[PDB]
C-alpha cells in the first residue's frame, strides 16, 4: 500500500509512520512547505499511524528532538509520537478491507485530511483551528491542544475501566472536527475503504 504523505503547510513538518512496535517504511521524514514523500506500507499493517512533528532538530545520526509528536528523540521513528499529535490511524488487509480514520484522542497539533487516492470509499478531514480555539487548560506549551487524558491522567478521560462517556474536553474536539475520534468510546468516524486501497495523507489541507 502506498500513502503519499503531502505537506501543505507553510511551516517545515517531520512525517512518522510507525505501528507502535516498528517503523513504517523509513519511520519519518523532513517535509518542507509543498514537499511530498511517498512510502509504503506492508500489507495487513494493524494499527499504524501518520503523524506530523513540529519544530525538530536532528544531528547528522538522525538524533534529537521535536515540540510536538517526538518519537523518543529520533529522526526515523520507530515508535509513537509523544501528544499533541493529530493522528492519521489505519489498519490494511483485514479480512479483506482497509479501515481508516482520524484522530484527537492523542490531542491535535497539525490539521490533516486523510483520503483515498483509489475507489470505493471517502476520505475524513479535521481542519478547523484547533490550536488556535484551544481551551487554556489543554494549551501545549511546547505548542499544539492536548487531549484531557494526557493532561488529567483521570479514568474518565483515558476510559480506563472501558466505561467513559464524552467530557466538556472531548466535545471541544468534536466541535471542531466532527469526523475525528475525540474520546476513546466516541461513536466511531472509521470508513471503510476496499482491502489495498491507496491513500494521501495531506498536512494543513486549507487555508
Ligand atoms: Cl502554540
Amino acid at each position: 500500500a502506498t500513502f503519499e504523505i503531502v505537506n501543505r503547510c507553510s511551516y517545515t513538518v517531520w512525517a512518522a509512520a510507525s505501528k507502535g512496535d516498528a517503523a513504517l517504511d523509513a519511520g519519518g521524514r523532513q517535509l518542507n512547505s509543498g514537499e511530498s514523500w511517498t512510502i509504503n506500507v506492508e500489507p495487513g499493517t494493524n494499527g499504524g499511524k501518520i503523524w506530523a512533528r513540529t519544530d525538530c532538530y536532528f544531528d547528522d545520526s538522525g538524533s534529537g528532538i521535536c515540540k510536538t509528536g517526538d518519537c523518543g528523540g529520533l529522526l526515523r521513528c520507530k515508535r509513537f509520537g509523544r501528544p499533541p499529535t493529530t493522528l492519521a490511524e489505519f489498519s490494511l488487509n483485514q479480512y479483506g478491507k482497509d479501515y481508516i480514520d482520524i484522530s484527537n484522542i492523542k490531542g491535535f497539533n497539525v490539521p490533516m485530511n486523510f483520503s483515498p487516492t483509489t475507489r470505493g470509499c471517502r476520505g475524513v478531514r479535521c481542519a478547523a483551528d484547533i490550536v488556535g480555539q484551544c481551551p487554556a487548560k489543554l494549551k501545549a506549551p511546547g505548542g499544539g491542544c492536548n487531549d484531557a487524558c494526557t493532561v488529567f491522567q483521570t479514568s474518565e478521560y483515558c476510559c480506563t475501566t472501558g466505561k467513559c462517556g464524552p467530557t466538556e474536553y472531548s466535545r471541544f474536539f468534536k466541535r471542531l472536527c466532527p469526523d475525528a475520534f475525540s474520546y476513546v468510546l466516541d461513536k466511531p468516524t472509521t470508513v471503510t475503504c476496499p482491502g489495498s486501497s491507496n491513500y494521501r495523507v495531506t498536512f494543513c489541507p486549507t487555508a
